């Protein structure tokens, strides 16, 4: 069922975006704010871009959606220090993310 | 190539000796983890990574990172956020990233 998947992913993504630790991940990181970011990170990802991909019917499987969302987190942990606010936010939001996937029974 | 090999060996060994590595040392058994292999399609562990290393599979940083990252993401996907295993995954992942940055791999 394609619109089953779509509705579930929309719901999940929207809850992730509304989470209080989502703020670092809402938009493409700007080169002005992140020194040499696009030299280090070859596959940049963010929640805006994920919203568009969703709207564009790109997420035809769980696996694709997970991959982009995990990329958000791995980009962040690759680039930032472990005790930085952004790294902490990545793990809080990841925990939340997994709890919402488990809730939905996405399999 | 033996530059890469030595660096990866060193990193992997340090990861395996870390006090939070214990959940990841061997393949998870279906007897101990209900429906694990239904949820997790690409299982990974540090024993298996040691073998792959010895087997000269890790010809690039990217391949090594991928398998090690998979160890953590498998664990977080399957376990509760406040479970001991989930906590260990993040402690060990932090340690891991600090060691790869130290070596100038990523
Ligand atoms: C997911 N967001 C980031 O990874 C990020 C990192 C940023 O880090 C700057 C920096 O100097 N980081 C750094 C510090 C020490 C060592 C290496 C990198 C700055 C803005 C960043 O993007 C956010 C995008 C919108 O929210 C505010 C900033
Ligand atoms: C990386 N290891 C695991 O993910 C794991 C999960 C296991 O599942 C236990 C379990 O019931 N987890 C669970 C708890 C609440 C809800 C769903 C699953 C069992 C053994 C597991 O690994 C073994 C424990 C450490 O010793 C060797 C491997």
């Amino acid at each position: 069922d394609p619109d089953q998947l779509y509705s579930t992913l929309k719901s999940i993504l929207q809850q992730v975006k509304s989470h209080q630790s989502a703020w670092p991940f809402m938009e493409p990181v700007k080169r002005t704010e992140a020194p040499g970011y696009y030299e280090v990170i070859r596959f940049p990802m963010d929640l805006k871009t994920m919203s568009e991909r969703l709207k564009n019917r790109y997420y035809v499987s769980k696996k694709l959606f997970m991959a982009d969302l995990q990329r958000v987190f791995t980009n962040c942990k690759e680039y930032n220090p472990p005790e930085s606010e952004y790294y902490k936010c990545a793990n809080i939001l990841e925990k939340f993310f997994f709890s919402k996937i488990k809730e939905a029974g996405l399999i």
